């Protein structure tokens, strides 16, 4: 360990996949027949998500206005 | 719709968990309203604006 | 329709592939009748029959 420090020497899921995308594809099909909005929920949210930030807006400013104590 | 509901089962996927997420947020959106009505209340239109 | 289509799909089965192959064989008579049309208009219906 003295020598070796000196001269420098040292001592499967790709069908469970493919079957997945067919039922996918297949309940779009369903969906698209019935009408029928998947997305119409999360879109829905994303938007109250938005005026839930406005309103938190507003309240942050009037606490930073007149502070936290006059507030409560 | 019956076979969708199955289809959806398999997937592992909730139809629904958009239309709960959104309730669940519209409840905070109503709560922070009722905070900021209540300083209207409190300190008048006119102070706010 | 849709249903055989996304079945077709995951198949990996060209539907069109019949009447492609078709399309491109009833050009190769369109070009060997040009060719056998022109050896008439040239030698004549009496010579060649």
């Amino acid at each position: 360990q003295k020598y070796a420090s000196i001269v420098g020497v040292d001592l499967l899921e790709e069908i469970t996949k493919d079957h997945k995308v067919l039922a996918r594809q297949q309940l779009q099909v369903l969906a698209r027949y019935l009408k029928m909005d998947l997305d119409n929920g999360e879109r829905k949210f994303l938007k109250e998500k938005d005026t839930v930030a406005e309103l938190q807006a507003q309240l942050d400013y009037l606490n930073a206005e007149l502070g936290e104590f006059f507030v409560n």
